[PDB]
């Protein structure tokens, strides 16, 4: 079972529908609607932290959830859950070097984590946002994906020893055919003992 934390976002329906086609059951909450205690009682197999709107925003969402379940349950962060993962492990959220033009990006990657075996580059759509700062990235985080256009930005992070990954692109990118493979990769991950 997948527990998904969003903010009643427009993209959530499409992700829920595809996850059922993979034979996964999903339960959706806003951050105020379930506690750490009740998440533990439900014993989900995966957490997806994807609260929006996906806009420039200094706030970190579900920070206590991410810190508490790090090393208990695999975590995928999308929309603001990507920057929240970065913050939860000591990263800094900063404004990007350039304002992005258009809606699409080529996302290059090092075949690690959820990008394992994906076409390089990964074609995705984007939103305006702050970004994880490369120069101060915590030692326990590794960059898995990035753009080359502008002077480039981090587009994917993963914890070096725990099944926790964040991706910066718009959640609708998960519904492409290569996005389908990215999500499948996440669902393979299991927490260590």
């Amino acid at each position: 079972m997948i527990l998904m934390i969003d903010n009643y976002d427009s993209f959530t329906y499409n992700l829920v529908q595809y996850l059922g086609e993979l034979g996964e059951e999903v339960v959706v909450y806003r951050n105020d609607e379930i506690t750490i205690a009740e998440i533990e009682k439900l014993k989900p197999d995966h957490l997806v932290i994807s609260p929006g709107p996906c806009t420039p925003n200094e706030a970190g969402i579900s920070l206590e959830v991410i810190k508490h379940f790090a090393g208990k349950i695999p975590i995928l962060g999308v929309c603001l859950g990507h920057q929240s993962i970065g913050q939860a492990f000591g990263g800094k959220i900063v404004r990007a070097k350039q304002v992005m033009h258009g809606k699409t990006s080529e996302i290059y990657h090092n075949n690690k984590g959820v990008f394992k075996g994906l076409n390089n580059p990964f074609e995705a759509t984007r939103y305006h946002s702050l970004v994880v700062e490369r120069e101060t990235l915590p030692d326990c985080l590794e960059i898995t994906a990035w753009t080359e256009t502008d002077e480039g930005e981090i587009m994917g992070i993963r914890h070096k020893t725990l099944p926790i990954e964040g991706v910066q692109f718009h959640p609708e990118s998960i519904l492409t055919e290569q996005g389908h493979e990215l999500l499948k990769n996440f669902l393979k991950e299991l927490e260590h003992h």
